[PDB]
């Protein structure tokens, strides 16, 4: 009843750095071709939304933010051959265009078409779909799910499991497939390995997940905030650490720990002190370090490189490395099927109108992740 | 007859940083229980070398350098296994105890035992053999090569094929192991890849040896010395570029010429801004930087960790990544097998009385390796 047409809904705007999302009407057009118009049906809080509120990811402004989701096709512009509508889907915020470089490449995740690396906050053609007070209102990653209606180009789109249930599922849109790849795919933990995972958010427990079943002997969670250690001992932590009982830097700390040094290290926190860290406190030779956390805009590291000439390995991801339209929906049915569990990570539901609670939550320390259901 | 008796003989000293080599008379003490006493035949010339007198590396003086050699047995202190009177000998500037973490770890080479990390200057029992003028004189990574005889610990000495020529394997005990395994081994470069190393010395042109026994479409070396140019491509080098020449950066010039970046990077210079550039010009998804230079001592670097968030990855090594007990004799026979050429290295051949001479011509640009002939 509504291809072709114009949608108004509500959605979540963000007019401004550092203020409440504006939960009001905006006009989403119809898809062109090669889109794909999706009714949202939950979407989870990561803290790189958060990060846009800050500005520690910029991203232009006013602009629909939201990146974990999963809905339901609306309708499909031109050529559009991989959704119908009515099926189920997770927009992908890194999308898998499959003609590039990289999307060829075995390894490579990081489609070149992605709005990550220089955001412009529009579709692939330079554009918006979003009006709200006559204004047109940038995109987010491609995805903008922090509304009841999106579009996305199609490189941005998965179609997933007709049973998928929606309300779990939008996790693997981002938090959990970030971190359980970062541990699999990109660290490629190995068995009887000792991990240690700074931030035990959403995306660090989805690192010791991976790190679990990856079949880790020890896998040391450290946290600032000790309220996030029994959930990470939930889900596989050996032990965890606090950097504010200790009198020596956390880096020392671990590697007496570790009797030398850990086999592989995490951050999953955001911070430029703490990916050093994490660094050292991997083993000088063979040890190996993923960096997972979104950094402050445009601000350098400083790290002394006999670090990485020892033998050292320092990386770091975008989802996971797992390249995003392939891997969803195995992953998808991978849930299904009961191999990892996605109610760990889901400590507190709201209705979408409640967005900014659910973000007072994230910023408190309360909550891993909130689900917004439209 | 010299076996258990204290040797006199010719070394050079360095008495402190930044003044010539004193070619004069030590006093070798005989091998203790698990120590080597070798009579020297040839050692190279490595920059590491000069990074000691010019103090960019730092380890305690007055000091025996050189760390680039072979030689033939002399003695054996009590309970050596693994060589004999006679022997050709490399010795190991990175040991391999084969009782540690990292001699157990089938990727680490990097000994607990090295005098690299933390340079004592002595033996392994904290002692020194060498004596000139009434002083003890430190050892320099448990080789100590500038010198008619040296003594060193059973882990830092590997027996090589008796029919072996001393004039050219000597480089095994450095510069080519250390640059053909950074690509064969640590970068693990791949047939059909752009492969882009910086600095062209005996060092790099050993990396551009690897990169074409690996099978790398395009090489493309980079010195901001263009007499250097000509050998890097008898090598392997398809293409050659200086710095100098561009108005750009020169990491923005990889990126051009390679339709987005390099698959693998080398930095086999010793400075902080190459490292950075080096990283930024592999692929930002896929790329894989290797950092071979050694950096000035103490001088951290500073970079944007978006360059690794992407998927890059950077990493170290000593030694090519090569396990050096293991893997120098191997080396060794590969090269009697004629499966790569040492020649191309070699621009001078000195006696060892010119050891100044060689290194102004390292200084002046103009060598690639002197060997110095006892
Ligand atoms: N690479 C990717 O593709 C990707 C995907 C998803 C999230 N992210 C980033 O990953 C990070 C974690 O996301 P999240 O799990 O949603 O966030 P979160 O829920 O805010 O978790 C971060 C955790 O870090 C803890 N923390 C804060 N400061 C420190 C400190 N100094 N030492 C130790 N712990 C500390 C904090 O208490 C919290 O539990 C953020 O920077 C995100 O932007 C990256
Ligand atoms: N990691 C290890 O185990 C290991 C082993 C051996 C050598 N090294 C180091 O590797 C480096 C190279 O050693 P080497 O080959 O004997 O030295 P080298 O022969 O002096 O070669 C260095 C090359 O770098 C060139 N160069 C200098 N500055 C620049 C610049 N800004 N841009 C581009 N090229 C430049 C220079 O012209 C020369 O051809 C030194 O730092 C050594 O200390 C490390
Ligand atoms: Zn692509
Ligand atoms: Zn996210
Ligand atoms: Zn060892
Ligand atoms: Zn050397």
């Amino acid at each position: 009843s509504t291809a072709g047409k114009v949608i108004k809904c509500k959605a979540a705007v963000l007019w401004e750095e550092k203020k409440p999302f504006s939960i009001e009407e905006v006009e989403v057009a119809p898809p062109k071709a090669h889109e794909v118009r999706i009714k949202m049906v939950a979407t989870g809080i990561c803290r790189s939304d958060d990060h846009v509120v800050s500005g520690t990811l910029v991203t232009p402004l006013p602009v629909i933010a939201g990146h974990e989701a999963a809905g339901i096709v609306e309708s499909i512009g031109e050529g559009v051959t991989t959704v119908r509508p009515g099926d189920k889907v997770i927009p992908l915020f890194t999308p898998q265009c499959g003609k590039c470089r990289v999307c060829k490449h075995p390894e490579g995740n990081f489609c070149l078409k992605n709005d990550l690396s220089m955001p412009r906050g529009t579709m692939q053609d330079g554009t918006s779909r979003f009006t709200c007070r006559g204004k047109p209102i940038h995109h987010f990653l491609g995805t903008s799910t922090f509304s009841q209606y999106t579009v996305v180009d199609e490189i941005s789109v998965a179609k997933i499991d007709a049973a998928s249930p929606l309300e779990k599922v939008c996790l693997i849109g981002c938090g959990f497939s970030t971190g359980y790849g970062s541990a699999v795919k990109v660290a490629k933990v190995t068995q009887g390995s000792t991990c240690a995972v700074f931030g035990l958010g959403g995306v660090g427990l989805s690192v010791i997940m991976g790190c679990k079943a990856a079949g880790a002997a020890r896998i040391i969670g450290v946290d600032i905030n000790k309220d996030k250690f029994a959930k990470a001992k939930e889900v596989g932590a050996t032990e965890c650490v606090n950097p504010q009982d200790y009198k020596k830097p956390i880096q020392e700390v671990l590697t007496e720990m570790s009797n030398g040094g850990v086999d592989f290290s995490f951050e999953v926190i955001g911070r430029l002190d703490t990916m050093v860290t994490a660094l050292s406190c991997c083993q000088e030779a063979y040890g190996v370090s993923v960096i997972v956390g979104v950094p402050p805009d445009s601000q350098n590291l400083s790290m002394n490189p006999m670090l990485l000439l020892s033998g050292r390995t320092w990386k770091g991801a975008i989802f996971g490395g797992f390249k995003s339209k392939d891997s969803v929906p195995k992953l998808v049915a991978d849930f299904m099927a009961k191999k990892f569990a996605l109610d760990p990570l889901i400590t507190h539901v709201l209705p979408f109108e409640k967005i900014n609670e659910g973000f007072d939550l994230l910023r408190s320390g309360e909550s891993i992740r909130t689900i917004l259901t439209f």
